[PDB]
């Protein structure tokens, strides 16, 4: 399956949204890809005294497994130094939409 | 054919806590592939900036419309306890979050 989902590779300019700073290219990575897993609904039956909620719900999502924090310094107007963060994906994998994971 | 669709089945109920006779009654659930791949990218944090570590898109076949139904169960010393659930009319592909 070519389709799966996978770890992708693309550069982006990393610039601060406020401060016009010195813009940078950097190689990120992001997960993209179809869950094989088909994603479904059914309903949960309440009685007398149980509630529960109404459905009962699974759904896969090609997320991040492993990453890298990173950390690079911009220049700004006039002097400033101003650290930006981010990760970098190191792979990714289909799961659960909830499963209390730091992306969901 | 796999699209995020609406399927009915039977399913028997019985109270969990209380002693009743099995009920069968007819359902419809949701299941498929929704078309658009899921995907997730990092965020980019500074200083005075916290954000998640990462941006995500994920599509999930979910009820789009519902009614709620009841029945009555028989129970033991002729008690009569009431069963509820939602009867899905529609399904749609949405957003996990
Ligand atoms: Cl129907």
């Amino acid at each position: 399956d070519p389709r799966r989902c996978m770890r992708h590779h693309y550069v982006d300019s990393i610039s601060h949204p406020l401060y016009k700073c010195s813009s940078k290219m950097v190689l990120l990575a992001r997960c993209e890809g179809h869950c094989s897993q088909a994603s479904r609904s059914e309903p949960l039956v309440s009685f007398s005294t149980v509630l529960k909620q109404p459905f009962r719900s699974s759904c896969h999502c090609c997320r991040p497994q492993t990453s890298k924090l990173k950390a690079l310094r911009l220049r700004c107007s006039g002097g400033m130094r101003l650290t930006a963060t981010y990760r970098y994906i190191l792979s990714c994998h289909c799961e659960e939409c909830n499963s209390g994971t730091e992306t969901s």
